[PDB]
């Protein structure tokens, strides 16, 4: 099963920079969402959940086909809450209906990371909408109640190694959990992309507790929280070394996250040899907008 990137007809960098800018301006405008977190974090999670259905063994799932737009995937319990991100992107799509759904969902994540002061994430176009019968079944996204061995095995299906896993998980500095979405609560919140996930893991005083949905989570005195799968990154000695590395080197974290996030968003896609190079979008700040 081969998915060949096909550039939206006649489009180039500046067309996509316009879509980026529209997303970024809306991120700035709709600032009240989720008690003033804004839509950045939910857009990052959306880009990850549309990509994280991929299976390296048969090239099913992944961002290419834009299949989150279909009911089976939209209503995956694992995707509870992401409808907010989809609704945010709807007017963007209406303004730029030439862009494929997969390209828009993935571009939303890249824009959110960058606008939240994260690393630049090179991005490639050419995902093509595929039909409803190509939508992956529910159940391909990871459970949060598990341990390091589960996390390591899970991410092998996405062709991610220990460094890539630990880097990607740094996105859990962003946003918050919501009991009605996932059965986890708390931690306060954040909309600036930093390496704080790793600092919090190493420096806070953590206590395992059972929340009001009867799920276990790690809570700190200062009010932060970690999922069991987050905490597993300091329980496993291989993951712990990498946590320490990123806690001590912001730039290294940014570089590794950028590579892993681009990889995640591109898994399953064959780029022709004459395809355009990856685009690196300017932030609104860099453009004076
Ligand atoms: C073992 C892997 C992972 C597990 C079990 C997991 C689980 C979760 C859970 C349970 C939530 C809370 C959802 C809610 O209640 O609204 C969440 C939020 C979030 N996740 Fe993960 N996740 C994983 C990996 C990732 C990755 C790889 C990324 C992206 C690089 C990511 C990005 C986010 C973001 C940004 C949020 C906050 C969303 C918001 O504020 O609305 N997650 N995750
Ligand atoms: C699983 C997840 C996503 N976001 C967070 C979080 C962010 C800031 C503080 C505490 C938790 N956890």
């Amino acid at each position: 099963l081969v998915h060949v990137a096909s550039v939206e007809k006649g489009r180039s960098y500046e067309d996509f920079q316009k879509v980026y800018n529209a997303i970024a301006l809306k991120l700035r405008e709709d600032d009240e969402y989720d008690n003033y977190i804004g839509y950045g974090p939910v857009l990052v999670r959306l880009a990850w959940h549309i990509s994280g259905t991929w299976d390296k063994h048969d090239n099913t799932g992944g961002s290419y086909g834009g299949t989150y737009r279909f009911k089976k995937e939209f209503n995956d319990p694992s995707n509870a809450g992401l409808q907010n991100g989809f609704k945010f992107l709807e007017p963007i799509h209406k303004e730029f209906p030439w862009i494929s759904s997969g390209d828009l969902f993935s571009l939303g994540g890249v824009t959110a990371v960058q606008e939240m002061q994260g690393p630049k994430i090179p991005w490639r176009c050419g995902r093509v909408d595929t039909p409803e019968d190509t939508t992956p079944d529910n159940g391909r996204l990871p459970d949060a109640d598990k341990d390091a061995g589960y996390v390591r095995t899970f991410f092998q299906r996405l062709n991610m190694n220990d460094r890539e896993v630990v880097a990607l998980m740094g996105a859990h500095a962003l946003g918050k959990t919501h009991l009605k979405n996932s059965g986890y609560e708390g931690g306060g919140a954040n909309n600036v992309f930093t390496n704080e996930f790793y600092l919090n893991l190493l420096n806070e005083d953590w206590k395992l507790e059972k929340n009001d949905a009867n799920n276990e989570q790690w809570d700190s005195k200062s009010g932060y929280m970690m999922l069991p799968t987050d905490y597993s990154l300091i329980q496993d000695p291989k993951y712990l070394s990498i946590v320490k590395e990123y806690a001590n080197d912001q730039d290294k974290f940014f570089k590794d996250f950028s590579k892993a996030f681009e990889k995640l968003l591109e898994n399953g896609i064959t780029f022709p040899k004459d395809a355009p190079s990856p685009f690196i979008f300017k932030t609104l700040e860099e453009q004076g907008l």
